[PDB]
């Protein structure tokens, strides 16, 4: 083409370029990482497949009010804690292309990655935008032999939590 | 001889430490290491100075039913795990020349090693063969003068409980 300015990166010597979250916290049961937690929205949309493994005991006892008609926990936590985790949600932008892997399409009410990318121990990872807003949580999936369908709880601006496939397993 | 005229070819890392192969796991009682466990037999035989056994957090909670009359434990874990532990016993093969340090001397019908057992937790170290198979558990010892003769409980085909050289010193 013809270029009359340069404003692309191209003057950097940077050690890091890492986007994948590290604002997460592993959560223990029998000394094994049985999931990954973070504190995303105004009332915290996490424990839902990672409520059976607990978080920490001190935390477990305070938080837990739930809607077990959805098998979801919600209840706010201090603003200081949320600052040192993930950020709140209040919308659904489609900036998400990161979760673990390089492309989750949202179409037809299911998040899909290619088949055989999805495997166990990927349960609890958030699907994150570029700003770190979590629009949906991976609870499990099923190999469909073309795609891997992902199971999620959501909380957006239209919600509809527990938007899941009808032949998914909870790993 | 048939096959190679050397045991093994050039490697920078040996599969073994010398001839021993470590696989032992510490077992706690009031914060202190009063033994080691590593699953021997048919219904499991370690405690003789300990109560409670730790080889994995998942296993410990699952296993514990007991017959408190010698301190006998009952339970059997998955076969994958069991292989990696110690081998069963009912019979006496000859090979025992390790329990800790691999130069255990056979003299006067007894196995003795030089001092170096005066630290706690030499009351539940196993006596394993050259490759390994545990017929018996080191219960204690007695100093002959600068050396330690060993007291043992066994479950081979020679029976006898509480083999004393002089007395049985539990550290």
């Amino acid at each position: 083409p013809t270029q009359k300015k340069k404003s692309k990166p191209g003057k950097r010597m940077r050690n890091c370029m890492k986007i994948e979250n590290d604002c997460i916290f592993p959560v223990m049961l029998d000394g094994k990482v049985n999931g990954y937690a973070c504190l995303v929205g105004d009332k915290v949309m996490k424990p839902a497949h990672v409520k059976g493994t607990i978080d920490n005991p001190e935390l477990a006892k305070l938080t837990f009010k739930k809607s077990s008609k959805y098998d979801l926990e919600c209840a706010q936590v201090p603003v200081c804690m949320k600052s040192d985790a993930s950020k709140f949600t209040h919308e659904k932008p489609e900036g998400h292309y990161n979760w673990h892997h390089g492309a989750v399409q949202f179409s037809n009410g299911r998040f899909t990655i290619p088949t055989g990318s999805g495997k166990p121990g990927d349960s609890g990872r958030p699907i994150f935008d570029n700003t770190g807003k979590v629009v949906a949580i991976v609870l499990g999936g099923a190999n469909e032999g073309a795609r891997t369908a992902l199971s999620v709880v959501t909380w957006n601006k239209d919600m509809v939590t527990r938007i899941t496939p009808e032949e998914s397993v909870e790993w």
